């Protein structure tokens, strides 16, 4: 029906026209979904309205992706093998800020990680926090992990650190879909349809995609559809140099593994629909 029900029961805030949401304004963001309206993606990716001033702020007025569903359950993706700008590797050697939050969350995981410096400092830099949880994930070796799930119950999960093996995310969506045949045959030929958009998408052959996900939404109507959301840190590749996005990311040649990822994301689910 609408997020901000959900929210109710960060950067986004209730807009007054129906059927669409509010997200405070990032400047890289404004300028991926202004082209993205124009792309071979305008279909998969939430509708981009324009800007609209609440507050004294800035925010993108966007489609409600819950808006055509009837208690949706939702599950986001977190897609790459990259979760940050390389130019965050470049700024943790010159000047890097301890995060003592991140030395936390990583020492509650496994407390061997931090090595006798970071322990020492109770902080660590943003890379290395961002790594650590790519490697504990399935990000570094699938190239995507599953970060939150929404249940038609009201019910929400986080608890996805460790999830990593091909088998453990295949459960995590066997338990989502909860044996609706219907719905993950809809995920899989939406799936199928973003891959082919995405190969010959003028925009994704000349933008690092880092920190995007794929939000999945279906309701006990079966209704099922797969947007991709959150371009705050996509960005265009200088001098008309494209990527592949699938061969491994060594710094300096800005691969986000998107495809990789993409590619594993199809497979585990055709891999469910015929268990
Ligand atoms: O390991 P988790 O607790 O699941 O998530 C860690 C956070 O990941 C964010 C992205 O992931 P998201 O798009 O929010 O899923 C980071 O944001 P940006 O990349 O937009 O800057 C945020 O960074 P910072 O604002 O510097 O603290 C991290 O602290
Ligand atoms: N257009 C949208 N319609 C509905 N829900 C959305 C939309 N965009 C984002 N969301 C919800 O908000 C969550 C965070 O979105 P995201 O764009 O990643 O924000 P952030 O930059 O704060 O990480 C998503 O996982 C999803 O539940
Ligand atoms: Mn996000
Ligand atoms: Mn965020
Ligand atoms: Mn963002």
């Amino acid at each position: 029906g609408s997020h901000m029900s959900w929210v109710q029961l960060g950067s986004f805030k209730a807009a007054g026209t129906s059927g669409l949401i509010l997200k405070r304004c990032s400047e890289p963001e404004r300028y991926c979904l202004a082209r993205l309206m124009a792309d071979a993606l305008r279909g998969c990716v939430p509708a981009f309205h324009g800007v609209v001033e609440r507050d004294g702020e800035s925010y993108l007025q966007l489609q409600d992706l819950l808006d055509g569903f009837d208690g949706p359950c939702v599950l986001d993706c977190k897609m790459g093998v990259r979760t940050y700008l390389e130019e965050e590797l470049t700024k943790a050697r010159e000047r890097p800020k301890l995060r003592k939050d991140m030395y936390k969350k990583m020492l509650a995981v496994d407390p061997e990680a931090p090595t006798e410096e970071e322990h020492a400092q109770r902080a660590v830099t943003k890379p290395r926090y961002m790594q650590w949880r790519e490697g504990i994930s399935s990000s570094t070796t699938l190239g995507f992990r599953i970060e939150g799930i929404k249940k038609a119950d009201g019910s929400c999960s986080t608890d996805f650190k460790t999830t990593r093996s091909r088998e453990q995310v295949l459960r995590v969506f066997e338990e989502f879909v909860q044996g609706d045949e219907e719905v993950l045959r809809r995920y899989l030929n939406r799936l199928q349809q973003i891959r082919d958009t995405l190969e010959v998408s003028e925009f994704f052959r000349r933008h690092e995609v880092i920190g995007s996900s794929l939000l999945f939404v279906h309701d006990h109507c079966h209704r099922a559809g797969v947007w991709l959301i959150d371009f705050g840190k996509t960005t265009p590749l200088p001098d008309g140099q494209i990527l592949d996005h699938r061969r491994p990311w060594e710094e300096g040649n800005r691969e986000d593994g998107y495809l990789l990822g993409l590619d594993n994301l199809i497979g585990i689910l055709a891999s469910l629909a015929e268990r």
